[PDB]
DNA sequence: GATTGGATAGCTATTCACGG
DNA sequence: CCGTGAAT
DNA sequence: AGCTATCCAATC
């Protein structure tokens, strides 16, 4: 209960205070700072008429909890959830405001029954602070009193996330949304004199603009309106039907007409349909991108953030570091602008490894504690006192280095970050168990056979597999011609496939000569101390045995149950028996369906749902293969621009001396005579070790060329040693230039062999890893 | 409440379960992991005998929270105060252990009604929970229940700060001290096929090691016993007479013996005044060490550690930066091993800037919220929203970048770190405010007048000043010629001297129209809403008053007193007027006693005490002349070198295309042949920059080098251009060079007139950030 | 009791789907 | 009712 | 994102 009360709330002058929502504590922080400005400005608000108060980050959704019941005569009365009444948010709320849930506030009386004149809504101008929380708190006031938001009881604190200064003109430019941002920027010819400023969240606006914003108070608020359509919007976005919302985010955001901006400025009144439509939604599609993996890389955005930092962090030496001092680079350095604690949660979660683990193959090694198999991982340690450090020997093999250069990347305020996807060299989708929501669609994926892969991609890329003509087809891509069954690689259970489904049952074994089960393994994905928990909640079954108990010690499980005497026939007789499931698995529980929901998000963003893992891998074969293609092809370019420069470097060092490079004045000079002596110019910070670029760059950017590879020439170079070794390596490069010719022209595709190489070589990690529990040399 | 109770405790087997006190979730984890192994350890320790639970907190120290009277019955009967019966940790403990004050448990009866057997304290090897939670249980133990000391009831768990493993083997050696492994390490002849581990703490384990350790749990168990001296031991440590650890920790700690360690380890009986003698005197030493400045530099550890961090970071370039991301910086980069909160504490206290601050000069620019006059200063905002950078300007004029390359060091894992102490240009000890205590002293500074200082140090060093013959001594070096006065600089109340005392007063004025009394002034260092509530508090003062009002701005003082009509009369006769303070100062309170608690720590460890400011003044001198005098010497030596270097590099440069580099086969024949044509072997790494090389390094390392500063010249360097500049640098050096050798010769001291300069150049840019209020770049 | 700095770490609730 | 990951 | 208590000393 962080209420800051007014002086005059409550009293004869209540219908005009105001009450301040803060989405946080920066946002109280700063609405105290602007409140305690008084003597400085006789206008303006201060704390004799507003009052202040907290959310505390996410508040609940009712129109979920809610249930709507009609009466005898015919009234429809909303009965209010159990949990629903017990937020603490939501009840400060409506005690503070003293709010009435049977009051319609109809008419102006009873809106004189309030304790504040109105509600104003301060929070951060990112998507989740305008399109989450602002949105749910909408939909508890439309849904409770729908008349409040009719007479204007509810309105919001509008605050610029740009802000475009000109020195010399003491008033910036201000957008609320990067496209009108944008537009403007590039209808300007140009912005060198001018300069930018960025807001994340209300931890800005120093004290100068703090003060500017509260001198113009009235100028912030703008006041919720209601329209006829916002009902029917209202139930789409926070209704209980999921499939409304499949339906509305399958397609992108419309932004708002000049005209509608225009007037919404002009008036300062929001329908809250438009609300919905433009934040709302935005935000509903930022959370699908950022809760649900895409189907080539497998990982998610914040996941793949953690591996680029990974990449760069540990690229000099591989020395364990603090979870923390690690999530901090990489949101120092991946521009990661949120919580560092999900972060770190995020990087924990990646490094864990047990049987029944999300990853059969992560890309950490954890030092410290990382969860167990039972308690499902949760008993991990904190980041303070863990670390963790690159899996190299597996990263190397499964994301080649020399393909990190070629993928498409996301930029952030100009500056590169995390590439869009990887594409590893194995399907990395279909080979791991995962299971979370998001908006619209829920992900849920068990991992497949490593043999039953390995075979399916040697087929496709051998050309001499015996299935390989057949893999591929003639006829149509939806015949199945290959096993795709669940690994069970830590799994001491059977897998069994019923009609369409896949379940997994485990193993046990019963001694009748003592009256003693046991149980030795689980089925899959289970924690233990659940599975007590859930056993022990049956009444039904708990009846039969007088004791359970566990001696499992840290992998292996086992369950010893001593059940009353003369028991087992009555459970072959209450619990039915059947091929699916016999009477002692029906009674302990030993039987898992796996459900998957294979929709992942596209490389060009939105979502896709597969029917089945052959889909997937399907789709993921022409990726990887135009990858080999192309890093072939650009592997040429660099190989003919390097046999050129060291073939000029040769030529110079064998008539260094004739020419006495020492006679002529400055660079310009030598320059001059080195042209004239025929020498090519080229880029030679662009062909000894070139970027991210592409081939067509290469080509234009070498087209313009300097003399730096001769005059940035170390004497230690001048020798005979030096020269062979130069001629040497000559002679390498061109045998590695015909040799990648010759792989150009292979069959069915380029870079057939190097494929294969390439998954030899991840297979051995792989097995490597798997024998020293994934620690490498730790073992 | 963490609390997981054995099966057997609680009266049936009370005699052998054994309760493990640890310090957090890790201890937990590691403990849980060791009880929880099953049938691959029959010969171990459970749950059945083996408690658990958190301490959570902080002990107290009970030997202060008592008194101790004598009933009319010849009793000694000892009271706690309500602090030490509310506190949550003990409350715990006795209840769980199910103690009684009454009982002083000196037979076996007795303390068979106790629910567990023995306590087993189970730390880090750390110097805090070695040291203070150990020695702060035994006091009290000691202090309540004497007996269950003696009869074994307290016992400890002794893991292996450091191991050491043979490769090849699967046993290691351990030790417990840091001693010890740094004997048996010089002592061993070669260490390259052993690998050191250390274990800071016990959350960092093995395995196979903790499965050991539970493998032989009983041999880590170690028991205290008690002995007649400790008796007044634990008086010495933990009583309430400061004077005793005054005379205690003004020395070293003793270690332990070869035949006390050896019937330690061989018994597994430690005496408890032997730990009190060792752990807990070098936790209060090391106290002593990081809570005391340094009289040199003026800092603590903790901010030199932060200003070496910033130097180094913000180097690059001065661009803003969060808190919490700059201590992470910190932490990262210079070995901080505490906790976070800790050092983004320290650095926001370094960083604010305020009337009374206790930073008059501060060495961060602080962009956001960072206190003000009233609240004291803890009105900060958070450190995540918080940026800082650091004062370019003051910095670079009060530390000379130079001086760091010469100043001694602290070294960790054979590391560097931060400097062990700064010596900067003004004496920075007696030019700020400080007040803190630390264990067995207590620290208090109030900071001198600006113009004194630079009058007594320009006097010392001017040479010239009419005051410089007397202010230097031939008579004897303890005699005060020029005035040290407080500063009063943000003060516009009176300072004034009586006897041996400065006392502080405020500003008050009267008007007899209505008797309004108002305060313009506070004394030096209060804060606004303290001084209202102390006026408050007392009856007999605000008894005459109905109401006091402020609207005091951010850096304005002014207290209006509603005080009752006709009422001065009885203010004059209650409160006497004498002359060291009138009656109104008297009944406002407005006037403050500067005391000073001169207790600093020398730079090569230990406390030491001064009497005045003039000895401080005094003993800071001859550092800084040695300083500047061994600075000029290492400049004129690597400038001597330099110019070795440049000349052979010019003659090369200008013969070059004589010998025909290009002839010659290999590295080795190209230097053969330049020691033949005589060109001299230097290093050229060193003399391009040692950055740490003593005086004599250079000498030594000079002659032994190699040929690379011409073997790494490019042919750029050849040219006309770079020649012409090579030997301009040539006349620029030599010019230097005379100059410093004129500089050599200098009354009194070498480097004087360096001095002096340096002095202008902080006093400018101390000026310069007084007019902007500390905001370089920002007014 | 209060007050100053530098050190000790572990809790506080929700949203989104679809099956038990 | 619970439970997953990524966010306030 | 924030919130939770104590140790040292000497004067108030
Ligand atoms: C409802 O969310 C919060 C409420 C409170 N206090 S209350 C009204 O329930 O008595 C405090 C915090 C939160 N929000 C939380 C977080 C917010 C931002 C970032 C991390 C958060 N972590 C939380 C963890 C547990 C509970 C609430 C958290
Ligand atoms: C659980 O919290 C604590 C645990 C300990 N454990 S131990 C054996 O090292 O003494 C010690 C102290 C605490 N409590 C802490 C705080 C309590 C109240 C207010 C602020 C606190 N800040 C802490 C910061 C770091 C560590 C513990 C703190
Ligand atoms: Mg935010
Ligand atoms: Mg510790
Ligand atoms: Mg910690």
């Amino acid at each position: 209960d962080k209420y800051t009360r007014a002086r005059n709330a409550g009293g004869k002058k209540a219908q005009d205070c105001m009450l301040l929502a803060a989405e946080g504590d920066s946002a109280l922080s700063l609405l105290r700072a602007g409140l305690t400005l008084g003597k400085s400005n006789p206008s303006g608000p201060s704390f004799d008429f507003c009052g202040m108060i907290s959310l505390g980050g996410v508040i609940m959704n009712a129109c979920k909890k809610v249930t709507n019941i009609t009466t005898d005569s015919g009234e429809t009365i909303m009965v209010r959830n159990e949990q629903l009444t017990n937020n603490k948010v939501l009840q400060g709320i409506v005690q503070v405001l003293g709010l009435d849930f049977n009051c319609h506030y109809k008419t102006q009386e009873e809106r004189a029954k309030l304790r504040y004149g109105c509600i104003v809504a301060c929070v951060d101008q990112d998507l989740d602070g305008c399109g989450k929380i602002l949105g749910l708190l909408l939909a508890y006031f439309h849904l409770f009193w729908p008349q409040l938001i009719v007479h204007g009881f509810v309105k919001r604190l509008l605050t610029p996330l740009i802000r475009v200064y000109e020195k010399g003109n003491t008033v910036p430019v201000e957008f609320y949304y990067e496209q009108e941002f944008d537009a403007w920027a590039k209808k300007q010819t140009s912005l060198a004199n001018h300069t930018v400023k960025y807001y994340k969240g209300l931890a800005a606006h120093d004290t100068h603009e703090v003060k500017s914003m509260f001198k113009h108070f009235d100028k912030m608020v703008y006041t919720f309106t209601l329209d006829d359509s916002a009902k029917e919007l209202f139930h789409i976005y926070f209704g209980g039907e999921s499939e409304l919302r499949k339906r509305e985010l399958c397609t992108g955001v419309v932004p708002l007409t000049e005209t509608q901006t225009q007037s919404i400025h002009s008036v300062r009144r929001i329908p809250c349909s438009l609300h919905l439509q433009v934040d709302t939604k935005a935000y509903k599609l930022d959370a699908i991108e950022r809760q649900i993996p895409n189907f080539l890389d497998g990982m998610t955005r914040a996941r793949r953030k953690i591996l680029a930092g990974g990449l760069k962090c540990f690229a000099s030496n591989n020395r364990e570091r603090k979870v923390f001092q690690f999530g901090g680079y990489v949101a120092d350095h991946m521009f990661y602008h949120h919580g560092d604690m999900s972060l770190n949660t995020s990087i924990i979660k990646a490094a864990q490894y047990y049987p029944g683990s999300s990853h059969l193959y992560p890309v950490f090694i954890g030092i410290g504690s990382f969860g167990s198999r039972h308690l499902g991982g949760k008993d991990a340690g904190s980041p303070r006192y863990i670390s963790v450090q690159l899996a190299s020997e597996f990263i190397k093999t499964m994301f080649p280095t020399e393909d990190s250069w070629l993928l498409p990347y996301v930029f952030e305020d100009g500056q590169r970050a995390e590439p869009e996807y990887y594409v590893p060299v194995l399907p990395l989708a279909i080979m791991e168990y995962g299971a979370n929501p998001s908006e619209g669609w829920k992900y849920t994926t068990w991992a497949r056979q490593l043999e039953d892969i390995l075979a399916l991609v040697r087929a496709y890329v051998d050309k001499n597999n015996p299935k390989h003509e057949l893999l591929h087809y003639a006829i149509d891509h939806k015949i199945t011609v290959l096993p795709l069954r669940p690994s069970n690689y830590n799994f001491k259970g059977h897998l069994k496939r019923f009609g369409q489904y896949y379940y997994s049952y485990g193993t046990y074994v019963v001694s009748e000569q003592r009256n003693m089960i046991t149980i030795t393994e689980l089925p899959l994905r289970v924690p233990t101390v659940a599975y007590i928990e859930s056993i022990k909640k049956s009444s039904n079954r708990m009846a039969f045995i007088e004791e359970i108990v566990d001696y499992s010690s840290s992998e292996t499980i086992e369950i010893l149950v001593k059940l009353k005497p003369n028991s087992l026939s009555r459970i072959m007789e209450e619990f039915k028996e059947t091929e699916e499931q016999n009477s002692i698995e029906n009674f302990l529980r030993l039987r898992n369906c796996l459900h998957s929901h294979l929709n992942f998000v596209k490389p060009k963003g939105g979502i896709i749902e597969f029917n089945s893992y052959y889909e997937i891998l399907y789709a993921w074969l022409p990726y990887r293969r135009d990858l080999y293609q192309k890093r072939l092809m650009r592997e040429r370019a660099v190989l003919k621009l390097r046999l050129i420069m060291e073939t000029a470097i040769v030529r110079y060092i064998n008539e260094s001396a004739d020419l006495n490079l020492s006679h002529y004045e400055d660079e310009k000079e030598a320059g001059r005579i080195l042209s004239e002596h025929g020498f090519p110019p080229l880029n030679q910070s662009l062909i000894t070790s070139p970027e991210f670029a592409t081939i067509e760059e290469l080509n234009q950017k070498a087209l313009q060329g300097c003399y730096t590879y001769i005059l940035s020439l170390q004497a230690r170079e001048l020798l005979i040693a030096a020269k062979t070794r130069r001629v040497e390596k000559i002679k390498k490069m061109q045998a590695r230039l015909d040799k990648v010719e010759q792989l150009l022209q292979e069959s069915p595709f380029p870079g057939a062999s190097v494929w294969l190489e390439e998954i030899d070589a991840v297979e051995k990690a792989i097995i490597k890893g798997r024998n020293t529990q994934w620690k490498f040399h730790h073992h």
